[PDB]
């Protein structure tokens, strides 16, 4: 109720497990994730994207909030997601629905802003890069990121099982998962000999040993746009198990690895699609891509590939007074997306990768996407 010329959107939403409030939605389409921090995230009215504000992220050294695949390993995170439910999603239905999704994380699942499966898609978005961002950064500034099937398990038999909401409901009663794995349900004791309640009541456990149940959870995002080791690069991944397998890793280093030649693993791929060096990359104006992507068509069970995916890439922005569009991926037959039920959504912002502590500050602007 005061008007800045940078005015901090600091509403955040965990989209797997809870439903948008209508006063955290962003611009009618937009919910916010990853640190609360006032600065992370703001409307800018000083530096206008096609005559409106833009959006300013930024993350600060000790703004890592999160945890890596590795030990001690941090990331930091500060990002518009283009896919959420509202509470008009579940308007009408048992109210055991929403429920039952927030346990299962599939909130989601029942809102607006993900592609099929083996979809074409078109998206466009803009990017303000400054002359003071570090040639060092480790940052993705937009990425489409996978669903991962949230009931299909491994059992402690060593089989995948697809469950239904309501077993997976059932099995959570007896199982705490870390991320994807298993673990016994312990009641935590607190230091009086008395089991430990949440701040508001409900009961808290941790986990004992590995159970045997695993979960599908994570996974490398399937395209991301970013910085990293002095490159801007654009790297895309396919995993066509159709249960996840989390320890495989497979993550093409951009500065190490040549342009359209995929790392592999038995089920994986990783393929840098583009690199560019950091000096070269435009600073200080509006950079527009436009990305086409046809996602890669699997076969579930089979876990086959069933077609390839296609990736082409523009990039648009004016240097010393014209118009350069440079087509920067072209065409490209190339793997991409996950094995998964359900497809993909986007988001950009600041996801702070590899373990980085160097800040970061860049402006986002023009989302579009068009089913074509
Ligand atoms: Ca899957």
């Amino acid at each position: 109720k005061n008007t800045q010329t940078l005015m901090p959107l600091t509403e955040r939403v965990n989209v797997q497990a809870d439903s948008a409030r209508i006063n955290q939605i962003i611009d009618g389409c937009w919910v916010a994730v990853g640190t609360n921090k006032p600065h992370a995230i703001q409307r800018d009215f000083t530096n206008l994207f096609d005559g409106k504000p833009s959006y300013r992220f930024e993350l600060k050294t000790e703004d890592n909030t999160l945890e890596g695949y590795a030990k001690g390993e941090t990331k930091g995170r500060a990002e518009f997601s283009y896919c959420y439910a509202t509470s008009d999603d579940f308007k009408g239905l048992p109210a055991d629905v929403y429920q039952k999704a927030q346990i299962t994380k599939t909130v989601y699942h029942h809102g607006k802003g993900a592609c099929p499966q083996g979809s074409s898609r078109d998206y466009e978005f803009s990017v303000y890069i400054p002359s003071s961002l570090d040639s060092n950064v480790s940052t993705i500034f937009a990425q489409w990121h996978g669903m991962p099937d949230r009931t299909l398990v491994q059992t402690p038999q060593g089989e995948v099982k697809k469950l239904t909401v309501d077993e997976f409901v059932e099995l959570e009663k007896t199982t705490f998962f870390k991320k994807n794995a298993g673990h016994e349900k312990v009641v935590r004791l607190d230091k009086q000999g008395n089991p430990m309640k949440d701040k508001n009541g409900k009961p808290v456990y941790k986990a004992g040993k590995l159970n045997g149940w695993l979960v599908e959870q994570g996974g490398y995002p399937p395209l991301a746009f970013g910085f990293s080791g002095g490159l801007f690069y654009i790297k895309a991944n396919s995993d066509r198990k159709w249960l996840t397998d989390k320890d495989d890793r497979c993550n093409a280093n951009p500065g190490k690895t040549p342009v359209m030649k995929p790392l592999t693993s038995e089920y994986k791929a990783s393929t840098i699609a583009y690199k560019l060096p950091f000096a070269d990359f435009p600073k200080d104006c509006w950079i527009t891509f436009r990305v086409h992507i046809d996602w890669t068509v699997y076969g579930k069970e089979a876990e086959t590939i069933v077609k390839p995916g296609m990736l082409d890439v523009r990039m648009d922005y004016q240097e010393q007074g014209k118009k350069v569009s440079k087509h920067i991926v072209n065409n490209e037959k190339i793997l991409i997306g996950r094995n998964d039920e359900d497809g993909y959504y986007f988001k950009f912002g600041i996801y702070r990768v590899g373990d980085s502590t160097v800040p970061v500050c860049y402006n986002l602007a023009g989302y579009s996407e068009r089913l074509e």
